[PDB]
């Protein structure tokens, strides 16, 4: 249906002139300091509420199909966390007693404080490493080395026991409750949209760049491959090198037991996905594979007298809560700092990741405190960090999973363990265990396959995904979310630097405006043209829209005003001896899409408009809707010829001013 | 005047049903690989003129306000280029003999190659600096250290002269042939957008702590304080605490005299200033205070009778082309790229700043390749890197200059100086040579009266300049310039993250749409709200779009839909056992200022417009006018319900639809 809004032509001034403007709020702090929260107790429950993630999912979740999902899935990232306690704890040059332990207090105290599913909190390969590395350097290897043991030659100098690994956990602990108390003071100041900038195609380029970090550090135990510690840059790919020039020691059985194992795990739950609609319950192979494991073990000494490798150093008993040492939490401030933030990183990417699986997007502030709280209470106790680590939250979503009660019920396994299920688990071959967690990689493994889709939506988010892909790879995953991070940050700024300009036109008997360079049949004024820059003149894209003018209306205002003044200059002088200008009469800029401006935006506008005018050819505008003209105007854009006539609300309104001025 | 334009109600399936586009060009290179310049002597023609610099102003100066202007500001310059490197190349760990050469030959290979006024080519200190810590770590102190002498007790060490400082002098050479390669071949590949992302803001904060950093680097040599090389982070602050320190050991006469003459020199300046119309032409008190100062002290003898510090070591005549060593190249590849960089880096930014006071905007690449050439065409003769000092441009700009042509006459005074004038600059007394630079330093010291000026025209630019300036103090200007573009980048991507949403309303009677929150009676549609984000929605403004749209419309669809759900629930158990919402119906997006999009925007986007159709209320759209709309349809915005039929081309056409469809 058609609409007759006849209205007379309205510029800038033409439309203030009747109007009437809103008096703009200052909203001075010295008076509206107490505005937030001073006597109203909604906003106390509300923030008492929020602190507290509990009170939210378990009060509402349902036991139809709860109870026995999490149960097994607990079972299975319970055992997950258990091998790889058991392994980090001996990478982080400590005594292999505490990785239980940062497997259940943390997971205790995170399951109170914390919204974030499908994550198992605990030790992360990395952060170990530099926990690890970060001990070695203030603390001596040989803190006494008594030479004592009546040797060959010399005094047998024995590395001194007992006191160092005392003093490494001690250590530990103290550096756990730095980095904890650290998150907790950056939690404080509320500096949590950081999580705003990590987009699905960082979090994937960088969760399949650390699956395949996982599935080689996994692989490196499953061989039995004495590989050395590798950090940094060109981490992975040194690794994988060490891999295959050491493969010639390679324990056959246990790469045979393996790989029958990782074999025998993906049928079954490649067999599951397809008959999911015949068993109601997924069955839960993990705990199979491992009772089979651990009885063809036992029954057959795989240790003694087959050399395939078993855990056979399983702890017992808990341990009181020591006081750490104050006087050292300075020195670990210099490092901690930056290890913990890269901490919270990985753990926000272990959410992001199953944030595009499922709709239960998080908040970075709420999950930041959480972290800090918990690897503070896991201080006092001699424990790790609270990171979480990918192939934990791998095997939890994978093998069913609906809430956090998954860890809680994995923390009681954890528990049972340590108090009189130790010599259960003695003979676990460290193998089955090390393949579940290869398995249920594929998750994060198939999502390559999206980028042939990205890359025929748009090819710059796909380039993104690639690029923080590979430079993870490259460059360990420490640098390589910062790398990433700041590639998505340059290709915003890239985005917004370079716009789709095109000339626009109007349609025949019509208002409407549209592109010229994809339609047809379209029609153009006679010696009127239009340019939609479509984008924010900033100090960046100026020369860019220098070069969008220029090469829109056909010459170049620079060279044709020098020309011209030569041409005055030679004709002068041959009155003295004796004797490619476009018929566009103006253009429009349709710069209404612009969102921001600077100094140097508007001064370079000012100059194009003084060119433009010394050409005598005038230069017009378009919606400067609510606050690029008020920006404008407080620049000093308006001095004494140069006035808010030329500008004008919409296009045609300007088109039918030039229309009717000649 | 009104207009008649009377239009049937178009949305996006409406306008393309009766239009037709235009086949787009894939412009594969496969055939058009030679379409760039093939046979057209044009643009071979354009290219050799724009590659040679010396054919645009040479044949179009104007001889009136020229010569006498550009021979006493190139014979100041001179005398400062010669200071300049009669103290680098005693920084530069080589002997003081080159200086001369560094400032006269580059500045005659960059007279024909660069096209940028009021820039002196020459060295600066810090890469005087770097030049020099990178030769020490690649060459020992003590090459042989000859054990002869008969010393006191063992055999007299003596530093090995003759073969060091030629070997100093070599590695220099092969050094400034290595970065004059290196810029070439940047050159090469024409990356010199760089230069697009250095703003005015960006250049003054770089400039005033530049030019604070000369004036405490003059203010050393001034008083004669023996102070130590500092480079990095901390390092002005390190120097002048040092200087303020050290203060003792100072020449009282020297002292005495450099603040007479940087008296007399500003306050005849000043009274130029102010008598510029009496007298024609500049007096060039620079030569007058210089033979003045060289009178006094030859008449003297401030050296052996008062200990001012003086030249004394003037050296003669030229030294032949040596040929330089290729075997060490890769090595100083390692560093000097690095160096290379930065030096480009200054470069521009002596020019930055003075494309603020002279509309003389330049090309990057261009002088990036001038620069190359130039310190290419160093190397072979024993010079150093070809760079450019603060205070010499600054005493050639405020001196008068109007070309490149008085760095010629600066190197025509520096090689007659060489030749046949060296006698007679000797007893220089290294001060009031040292005060003309920073009397001229006041034209980049009162570009601080800006701050106020950029604050109150637009808050971001001040902002960012007093960031850059404080980074740049701190972290010395190697990374001070890195530092601001960072931060420059980040105020970028937060003000296109943070845009200025607001509600917009229409006029009475009328079809233009503005912000209610600015004005007044205005009126909004019953049951129908607008919102303009005015921003592209990219992985950053995600869950800031969401916040905004919640806010204007009140109320929070995830809350309301899980309370309705609840509710329902309610009463079907009630019925069972025995028995907030805004009246807006529609909300129109008008997100017509968007530039681009990702793929995060248009899911979320998709999220939106399901959640708000879970709640009984639709939701709208607006002018996507080219891009963004064909960018949404190719990720698979439209699947099974989700048309383009809800878009609408104008915000006038979605209210008046919302009106008619009930």
């Amino acid at each position: 249906c058609s609409y007759t809004v006849s209205r007379p032509v309205y510029s800038e001034l033409a439309f203030q002139q009747q109007r009437e403007r809103r008096l703009p709020e200052r909203r001075t702090l010295r008076d509206s300091l107490a505005r937030s929260c001073s006597c109203s107790r909604k906003r106390a429950f509300g923030v008492v509420k929020t602190l507290l993630p509990i009170l939210d999912w378990l009060p509402k979740y349902r036991v139809k199909e709860w109870l026995l999902s999490d149960i097994i899935s607990g079972v299975s990232t319970g055992l997950v966390g258990t091998l790889q306690g058991m392994a980090y704890a001996l990478l982080a040059a400590v005594p292999v007693q505490f990785g239980l332990y940062s497997a259940f207090f943390p997971i205790l105290t995170y399951f109170v404080f914390g919204t974030s599913r499908h994550i198992s909190v605990g030790p992360f390969p990395v952060v170990s490493l530099m926990v690890g590395s970060v001990v070695l350097s203030m603390a001596p290897d040989d803190h006494f080395l008594v030479p004592s043991g009546n040797g060959s030659a010399l005094n047998s100098t024995t590395l001194d026991t007992g006191t160092r690994d005392a003093a490494r956990v001690l250590l530990a602990s103290t550096l756990t409750l730095l980095v904890g108390i650290i998150q907790l003071v950056f939690g404080g100041l509320q500096i949590g949209f950081i999580v705003r900038y990590l987009a699905d195609p960082l979090v994937g380029g960088f969760t399949t760049a650390a699956a395949f970090q996982v599935l080689v550090s996994q692989l490196k135990i499953v061989l039995n491959v004495s590989t050395k510690n590798y950090n940094g840059i060109l981490s992975i790919i040194y690794t994988l090198i060490e891999i295959f020039q050491n493969i010639g020691d390679t324990n056959i059985a246990d790469f045979i037991a393996g790989l029958l194992t990782i074999i025998v795990c993906m049928a079954v739950k490649e067999l599951n996905d397809r008959f999911k609609h015949r068993i109601p319950v997924p069955i839960p192979i993990e705990v199979i594979v491992t009772i089979i494991a651990t009885a063809i073990s036992y029954g057959a000494n795989l240790e003694k007298n087959y050399n395939a490798g078993i855990v056979k150093s399983i702890p017992s008993g808990f341990l009181p809560p020591v006081l750490p040492s104050v006087g050292l939490f300075s020195d670990m401030l210099a490092a901690s700092f930056s290890i913990a933030v890269v901490a919270y990183a990985i753990a926000v990417s272990v959410g992001k990741v199953y944030a595009t699986k499922h709709d239960y997007v998080i908040d970075g502030n709420q999950e930041f405190i959480a972290f800090g709280i918990s690897n503070v209470f896991s201080g006092f106790f001699s424990c790790f960090v609270a990171t979480t680590a990918l192939s934990r939250t791998a095997v939890q979503e994978s093998t069913g999973g609906k809430t956090q009660v998954a860890g809680l019920i994995s923390a009681v396994i954890v528990m049972v363990a340590i108090v009189a299920l130790g010599r259960l688990l003695e003979p676990l071959q460290k193998s089955v265990l090390a393949a579940v967690v290869i398995a249920n990689l594929k998750g994060m493994f198939m999502q390559v396959c999206d980028v042939p889709r990205l890359w025929k939506q748009n090819k710059t988010d796909a380039v993104i995904w690639v690029f923080t892909c590979i430079m993870s790879i490259i460059l360990g995953l420490d640098l390589g979310l910062l790398a990433g991070l700041l590639f998505a940050l340059l290709t915003v700024v890239l985005r917004v630097q370079f716009p789709s300009w095109n000339g626009l036109g109007s349609v025949p008997s019509t208002d409407i405006y549209k592109s010229i360079t994809h339609y047809k049949n379209l029609e153009e004024p006679e010696g009127v043209k239009i340019l939609r820059f479509s984008s924010p003149i900033f100090y960046g894209n100026v020369d860019g829209f220098k070069k969008c003018i220029n090469s829109t209306v056909g010459f170049d205002a620079i060279r044709v005003y020098n020309k011209r003044l030569k041409a005055l200059r030679r004709i002068q002088k041959l009155i003295k001896k004796g004797q490619p200008k476009v018929p566009i009469h103006s253009l429009v800029l349709d710069c209404g899409a612009v969102s921001f401006l600077d100094v140097v935006g508007v001064r370079s506008l000012r100059m194009i408009v003084k060119e433009f005018q010394r050409i005598d050819v005038n230069v017009y505008f378009a919606l400067l809707q609510d606050d690029v003209l008020e920006k404008m105007e407080q620049c000093g854009f308006f001095d004494d010829n140069i006035r808010k006539d030329r500008f004008f609300l919409t296009v045609h309104d300007a088109i039918l001013h030039l229309q009717n001025q000649v």
